[PDB]
Order: structure tokens, then C-alpha cells, then sequence
């Protein structure tokens, strides 16, 4: 009766036919209109699209997710490019920050020092079987802005939901986790309505004692699961991966997902440019560990796909930090992560005259500007025009988040080059029309890779996730950009086709794992065509069945 | 486990102690703060009060009601005067009109011609036992504005919730009903997202065939229930009561509740005025059936409480319609409902000179202005000053809904009389300060009577609800205004004390039913002190138990 309607996994609302309503004794529990899923999606979309503020839209979608899980995921997939900034970055962050009450109904798991030694019992008592995907955060944030502490559960809830939408992970087999080790958000510490551990973030030693117990408890109770780290601060995110990458099935989408996605898009940017990889001169504006991680992912992918010597791919890279061009002759002690991309072919005297971007671009004569600075619009009209002198097709990638940090707008880049610029960003931007010719930047969204990595590790059951599976996923994404997409200036397959992309990415990840003999699921086909067809069938679909 | 948390009736959220969380295996399903109900109410109130627009506030409260029923009702009762315009008139009407998706989760029952002959099976299949209160509407509306058709279920949901909050009807024993007989809302008829019967309202004959089947099906399957008609248009609301009042346990709160509440307040206005009931000269501005219903309720209560001859109470009333003073000598055929209050002591020639309110007030010299016009601010400064000439304490009641229709603001009435005016309205208004002296109008809210009528009929099980029980409830409400309240200028007990008011009103209704020997529940005490104590114990309480 009203039990079927109150289970969000099997509830169909108005899609129950008259004759079904009769058999199920729910005649009189619904208005009399009968709708198809398509009609219900158009109705939900209409409801959503009339709300004016993102957080209003998010709140409406949360109520649909609460009542009718199928209709929620069906709505997301029919309008994915539009719904992505509502259901995740950056609306999700505002929702956590100020509307954390929207997450109370959802299936969160909470850990803290008060449950030390009980992490396994908490996981057992959760009563979830054959869990495939666990997103964990501590709410510290990657961009080191707005520590959310316990409210970070909204980030895990949002990320888990993107595995279901993106790769058809079954929504009963995802678990969002908050590991609450305190917060340095001073408003929260004095806020009467903060529900987390009201204390400063624990020191490293107690932090790793709790996270170790979590990783070991998850491996015993959720043995089939992938553990994905989300939105951990820079002080911990890299060290977490060095500590766990080999003993557990885990990855970090911020670090590994981002580089895999940017690399796939950058190589397609190379294909459209005229200028082949060994002919590229690439300014990397910004030299944090993440920016150097992306450069290395690009080198590693170009080596995989084209067997150029990797040393030679590295020499295409000119790294800029806060001081200027990174060189061996400029006279400072370089961070370990910067030595690898330091120029060896630049005198001390030239180094001293290479400090502002304008003069770095004038000397290096780059073919590509990679924006990973997050210090505002450093790619000026004159800097872009200078790149026009060195290539017919400047590759300009303003990837710094959020959009106000970005090095340049797609619109300015397209304008300043008269449509010649090849552009990718993190954020969706509308098309620019230049003399009747339309241009639209490619969105290097992390949704392209983590879902397929998740679905691939769910099926394959690898003992771990070494860099080789992330590289395979990077190449798989590059190779799904068709000749037709490339012809239309797209650097990625279309976002709307995420199920197909995720099936392909998973297939490739599985074959890499099989090849490395780290797979534990022997039921799988070991040839691509059969595997791809099997993977597509294993995927949960947002349709009534 | 997560089953206890997902039942909104027993879920306590953060009020589960640590040791309870352990025993119930929900450690790790909640943030670690433990709160008392009081703390949870202050937190929910804080969340609600930061939203800027009523419909936002309503949407937040709907999510609390969905998760934690106890915390919802606890929040309402701690802030009742503030929450009433959010959870019912007028926010509820806007929610139905444009946000009907907020009602989809709730326990609505839907009837229409397509289920003709199945009304009983629909009620049986609903699987509700010993139902006490059924609110039914057809969405036509009493104020004949914004026909909502099927979306009228939000009105029944809102009204049912006020019986739980107001009188402690158990939330599992209330059933909201929409009888969908079509809609004349032309936007809805052309709206693709309207989910109701897409047709003009049925004719009277098919209307009564469906409503008859509903009344008979309810009497068999919900035998213990009161049936309360809500928000039916004037073409049907009176005729429904004439058709059903004797054969079923039913009332209409718009008609009967309104008059019971206004009468109780008006008599207390008389007590504070100096001018006793036979000395009152009362202008009834507006002469619709509802306005004449209120005048007759006032007469009937004054007769009950003071045994003045009812003919003599009627002669205190000067009825104004669209033409002017209603008299026997003015030369039109008077509607039946107007004959009773027609002046017999006014010549044809005077009648002809008594058409505008200003000159009606100049001739009649009234002590009281009852505003039931709904045609704007007819009680001018000069009209109010004129009443100052005939009494030290003008009784001025602007009761016309919504507040923009009202005959005068409490502020103007208080200003114009220098604090002498005794004021009641339908809507809450803030206090006015006049030379260091504070005044606040009395709110004649229907919440004062229908809950207690509901709780009284739930316990008593009367064969029907004759006018005598409504009169008893009217007197009971008058008599609960204490000497201390009267001393402070209050015409009603305080709204905050609704549980006590509802216990008292129910007790009196039960004794009236026992006295008439129409009660079917023989388990009840038959003396007031014991009955009142029993009634108070039978009431559902918003506390964790
Ligand atoms: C605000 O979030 C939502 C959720 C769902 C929908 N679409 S729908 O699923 O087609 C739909 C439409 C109309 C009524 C119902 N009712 C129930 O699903 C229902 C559930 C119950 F538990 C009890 C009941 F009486 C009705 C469902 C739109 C917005
Ligand atoms: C938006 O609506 C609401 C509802 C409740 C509250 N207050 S509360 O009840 O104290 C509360 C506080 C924090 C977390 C939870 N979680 C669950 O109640 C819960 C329910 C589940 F079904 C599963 C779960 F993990 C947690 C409950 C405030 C606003």
C-alpha cells in the first residue's frame, strides 16, 4: 500500500498505471494523471527551472531524491550540463556551509575520536552489503577555503550521487562518510547549532590513527568497495595517497582525477593545434603540487600514446611559480616537486630578467598557456596576442577555480585570437559567436573519469589502484573523442553521453588491471568488445523496471 | 538501525542519547552532539527564521515534518503566533497554488468520478484504524479566489496538522482528503503539469452523488471520525451542512468555527466596553450569509449566557448590504437570510437617506462596528470618531480577509480613539504604543474552536454535531478568558495556551453531548473536573516518550 510509495528506490509516483494502482491498493493515494518517466522529468525540470537561486533548485532536487530515486537520476541525466553546478561544485559547498539540514535524511556515516576502536561495529551496524563506492572527506577542503568540519558529509553525499548518475553504480551500494577530526572554522566552534566535534583539527598522529582504523575497518566490512578521498586539504591529501595507495583500493579524485581529465583534453588540443607534442612550448602558470601533478600526467599520457621519450616531453614545460620562470640557474633552493620541470637551458642572467608573465611569454614564445595559478586574470590580451605570433592555434586552458580566479574567460580568449584559441576550463561557459562562427570551450569536468574508475574497480576488484589504471582512464577518455567531435572543436566526448563514457573507461581500467593480474573478479570477459557489453549491462539505469 | 531514524513518528535525531545510540545500533548515523527537544526546537527555529520569504520557511518546516514529527509539532507550539501564517492561511494557499510538489510525500486521499463506486475500497486500502478527524475540500475556496482543484489537498494537509498541534489529535489518526470534481482554474485546465481531473467542475447532481458516496463510505470505514468540510465555495458550503448535519458527524469550520470564535470575543468586548448587550447598537457592515451567520451566533451566545430574550438581542443589530441599511420599508425583496435582521423601526423616507456608511453611522449612532465587508477600509477616521460620541469604548472588529480587504487597521482604530477602541481581527498585528500605553488587538483565530470540537467528538463519539455543541464551544472559549486576561484587554485566552483551551472546549462539548444523550463512548467521566483531567491525558503531546 502506502509502503511501496514510501520506499524511494521502488516508488514511481504518477508512473504507476491505473491497473497497477488497483493491484497495489494505491488507487486514491495519487492524483489521477498517469505519466511516463519522460513526462515526470519534464515536470520536475519545469518545477526546478522556475526557482531563481541555485540553493532553492538544489533543495527541490533533494526532495525528489527523497521520494523517487529513479526520477531524480533520470532528471539529472536529461539535463546534466545544467544540473551539475546545482548538485555539486559550487552549490553543494554553500548547502553544506549554511543548509546542512538538507543532508540529515541521507545515509551518511559519521566517525570521530569518541568512537575510537568501534569503527568496524559502526560499519557492520550500517547494514549495507557488497558496497562498491565509499566517498570520505574530513571537511578540511582542497582549495583550503571554508573548512566545513562535520558539514563536509554533504560533499560525500554529493560525490556518491555523481557515481550513480555518471557510471550507474547502484544507489544502494554507495556510502558517504565524514571523518570528523575537528574544525578550524571559528564561526562553527562558537556556533550553538554546530553538531560536530567542537575542537581544533587533531594533530597528524591522532589524524592517521583514526584514518588508519577507518581504512582497515572498511577493508574488512566493505571488502568490495573503492575508497575515494574527497576535499582533503594539501597538508594531508598527497601524504594520505603515499600511505594507502598500495595497501587499499583507494584514490583521490582532486589529485588523480583532475590530471587524468586535463591530460586527455590537452592531447586533443594538441591534435587540433597543428603543433605536435615535441613542438609545443607550454607555460604552466602556477607550480603547486597539483599543477606539477597535471604537467606530469600530460607527459605520462603523451609517452603512453605516442612513445616519445618522457625526458623530451618534460622539456616542453616551462613552470612559473610566484618568483617567475623555474630554472636551475635562478639561485633559490627549489621544492622537490619543482626540480623535475626546472629549465636547464636558461642562464642565471636571463632567469633574473624572467619574473613577470609578460616577459616570460616574450622570451619562451609558448604555443600553450596552462592556467593553474588561481590569482586572477594573468592571461592578458597582449599575452594572448604574443602566443598568436608562435602558433595559428594557441592552446589556452584557464583551469583555476572558482571562475573569478581563472586566468582568462573563454570569450576574451576567442575574441583576442579571432576564434583561433583552443580553450578548456573546469566551469561550463556559454558559446561565443565571432563573425557568424560559433565557439564553446571544452569543460574538463572530473565527472569524465572518477565514475568509470569507480565502476571499473567495482567489477574488477583490484588489490589496489596503481597509477597505471588512472593513465589507462586518461587515454580511454582521450580516445573516445571521435573524429566528428574533433572536427567540431570538442576536446572530450559530450558530457550527456556520460554512461557510454563511463562504460568505456571502466572496460579499459578492467583490462589494465587484468593485464597487471591485480583483478580478483574472475567472472569478467578478458576481451574488450565482450567486456564493454558486460559492463554496460552491470550498470544501474534510471528507468522503472 | 537506520529503520528507527526513517520512521518520522519515533525518530528523535540528535535527542537519542549516546547510550541509546549504542543499544539501537545508530552510533555513526548522527553527528555526535546530543540535544534535548528544547535545544532541537531552538535550532529548527533558528534555521526557519533565517529564510526571508514565507514559502521558504514553509518548505523548511515541511522537511522537519517529513523526518521528525515530534520536533515539528514541538517547534510549532513554542512559536505558534509566528508559525500560524506560515503553516496555514495565507502561505498554505500559495504553496498549493505554485508548490503543490511539497504535498506529494504526505498521506493525502484522492477521490474523483473515475473511482465512482470504489470510495469504500480506497478508504479500506488506506489502512488507517480508529481515524478521529478527516478534513475534506474540493479546492473551490470559501473566498471564491484561486480555485486550486486537486492542489486543494495542501489545504486538507495543513488543516489536519492544526488539529494535531491545537488539540493533540494523534498524527496517525488524521486523514486529509481531496474530492476532485474538476476545476474552473483556466491556467490549470491548460497546464501540462496539472495532475487533477482536467475538466470544468461537475454539476450539482454529480457533485452530490460523489459527496454522498464519500460521506457513506467514511461512516462505514472511518466510523469514529469527525468529517470537517474546509474551503468549499458559497454555492455548496451551506447546502452541504443542511444535507449532512443530522445523518453524519460533520461540521464546517469556515461557517460554524468562525461564528463561535467571533461571538466569544465579541461578548468579552461587551464586558470591557461599559455598554451591556441590550445597550449595544451594532453595525454589521456586510450582509452575506456568513456575516448574518456571525450576527446570529452572537445573539445565540448572549441568550445562552445571559438569558436575555433572543428577539431583543436581534434588535441591537443594524445590517448594511451593498444598498445601505437593511430595513422592511426600503422597498426591495430581501434575501431570506436578511429578513431576520431587517430594521422594523425605520420609515421608508429615512431608509432612502441611509445608503452610505457615514450617514448610516450618523443616524444609528452605533456602539460597535463589525467589519465583514471585504471591500476595503470603510471604517474612516470620521466614522470611528462618530462612534467615540456614543460610547467611551468603541468595539471595532475589522474581520474581512485578507488584511488588504479589512475595514480598518488596529493602529488607526487605536490612534483615532486615543486607545479607547476594543479591537479584534482574523490576522495577527503588532502592538501599538500611544503615550507610553501599549495596545494589541485580539486575534479571533479559528484555531480557538475546531481543534477542541475535533477532540471532543473524537472522545464523545456523538451521532452528530448539532448547533448546541458549537454554541457550548463558543461559551467555553468566552469563559476561559480570565479576569487577568480581561484586565490586560485580551478578548481570548492566549493562543500559546491552545492545549489547555482545547482540553476545556472538548470537555464542555462532551458534557453538552452527554446532556443531549447523543454520545456513544460510555467510558468517559460525566462530571467536569474528572472529564477535563481525562481529556488532558488522552491528548497526544509533542515530547519524546
Ligand atoms: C517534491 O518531490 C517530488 C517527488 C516526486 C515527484 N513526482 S512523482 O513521483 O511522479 C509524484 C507526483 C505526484 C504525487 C506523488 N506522490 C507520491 O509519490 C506519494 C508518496 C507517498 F509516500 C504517499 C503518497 F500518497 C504519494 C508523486 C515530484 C516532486
Ligand atoms: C531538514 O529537516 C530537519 C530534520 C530534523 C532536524 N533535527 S534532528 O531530527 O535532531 C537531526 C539533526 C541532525 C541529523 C539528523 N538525522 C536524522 O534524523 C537521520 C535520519 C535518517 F533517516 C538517517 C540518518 F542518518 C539520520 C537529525 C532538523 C531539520
Amino acid at each position: 500500500g502506502r509502503a511501496i510509495l514510501t520506499d524511494r528506490y521502488i516508488n514511481r509516483g504518477t508512473a504507476f498505471t491505473m491497473e497497477e494502482r488497483q493491484k497495489l491498493h494505491i488507487l486514491g493515494r495519487l492524483p489521477p494523471v498517469v505519466e511516463t518517466l519522460e513526462e515526470q522529468v519534464a515536470r520536475v525540470y519545469g518545477q526546478v527551472k522556475k526557482y531563481e537561486k541555485p540553493i532553492n533548485r538544489y533543495q527541490h532536487l533533494v526532495s525528489v531524491h527523497s521520494t523517487n530515486t529513479t526520477l531524480y537520476y533520470a532528471t539529472i541525466l536529461a539535463h546534466l550540463e545544467e544540473m551539475l553546478p546545482i548538485i555539486y561544485t559550487p552549490t553543494v559547498g554553500e548547502a553544506c556551509m549554511e543548509y546542512s539540514h538538507l543532508f540529515f535524511r541521507e545515509r551518511g556515516v559519521y566517525f570521530n575520536r569518541l568512537y575510537k576502536g568501534q569503527f568496524r561495529n559502526i560499519m557492520r551496524d550500517a547494514g549495507y552489503q557488497k558496497v562498491e563506492v565509499v566517498v570520505i572527506t574530513d571537511g578540511s577542503r582542497i582549495l583550503g577555503l571554508g573548512d566545513l568540519g562535520s558539514n563536509g558529509i554533504g560533499i560525500s553525499i554529493g560525490k556518491c550521487s555523481l557515481y550513480v548518475a555518471g557510471a550507474g553504480i547502484d544507489p544502494r551500494l554507495i556510502v558517504p562518510v565524514i571523518l570528523d577530526v575537528g574544525t578550524n572554522n571559528e564561526r562553527y566552534l562558537q556556533d550553538k547549532d554546530y553538531l560536530g566535534m567542537r575542537e581544533k583539527r587533531l594533530g597528524d598522529e591522532e589524524f592517521y590513527e583514526l584514518l588508519d582504523e577507518f581504512m582497515e575497518a572498511a577493508s574488512a566490512e566493505w571488502p568490495n568497495a573503492v575508497i575515494q578521498f574527497e576535499d582533503f586539504s594539501n597538508n594531508h591529501c598527497f601524504d594520505i595517497m603515499e600511505r594507502y595507495q598500495k595497501k587499499y583500493r583507494c584514490f583521490n579524485d582532486d589529485i588523480q582525477g583532475t590530471g587524468a581529465v586535463i591530460a586527455a583534453g590537452f592531447l586533443n588540443a594538441i591534435k587540433l593545434s597543428g603543433v605536435s607534442p615535441l613542438q609545443q612550448r607550454i607555460v604552466v602558470f602556477g607550480a603547486g603540487s597539483a599543477a606539477v601533478g597535471v604537467a606530469n600526467n600530460i607527459a605520462a599520457l603523451a609517452a603512453r600514446m605516442y612513445k616519445f621519450p618522457v625526458q623530451d616531453l618534460v622539456k616542453t614545460f616551462y613552470l612559473v611559480d610566484t618568483k617567475g620562470l623555474v630554472t636551475t640557474t635562478r639561485g633559490d633552493q627549489l621544492a622537490a616537486h619543482k626540480k623535475l620541470l626546472a629549465r636547464t637551458d636558461v642562464s642565471a642572467e636571463d632567469s633574473a630578467k624572467l619574473r613577470t608573465l609578460e616577459e616570460i611569454v616574450r622570451f619562451v614564445k609558448p604555443t600553450t598557456l596552462l592556467g593553474l595559478g588561481g590569482v586572477g586574470p594573468a592571461f592578458t590580451e597582449e599575452i594572448v596576442k604574443m602566443v598568436m605570433q608562435n602558433t595559428e592555434r594557441p592552446i589556452i586552458f584557464p583551469l583555476s577555480n572558482p571562475t573569478s580566479k581563472a586566468e582568462v574567460t573563454p570569450e576574451n580568449a576567442y575574441k583576442w585570437t579571432n576564434g583561433a584559441a583552443i580553450v578548456a576550463s573546469g566551469s561550463p561557459f556559454p558559446p561565443t559567436t565571432i563573425g557568424g562562427k560559433t565557439f564553446k570551450p571544452s569543460q574538463g569536468n572530473n565527472l569524465y573519469v572518477f565514475p568509470g574508475v569507480g565502476l571499473g574497480c567495482a567489477l574488477a576488484q583490484p588489490t589496489h589502484i596503481p597509477e597505471e589504471l588512472l593513465l589507462t582512464a586518461s587515454e580511454s577518455l582521450n580516445l573516445l573523442t571521435t573524429e566528428g567531435d574533433l572536427r567540431e572543436g570538442r576536446l572530450y566526448p559530450p558530457l550527456e553521453d556520460i554512461h557510454n563514457i563511463s562504460a568505456n573507461v571502466a572496460t579499459d581500467v578492467i583490462l589494465e588491471a587484468q593485464r597487471m593480474k591485480i583483478d580478483n573478479n574472475k567472472k569478467l570477459p578478458r576481451t574488450r568488445d565482450e567486456l564493454l557489453a558486460f559492463v554496460k549491462k552491470a550498470m544501474w539505469k534510471p528507468v522503472y523496471s
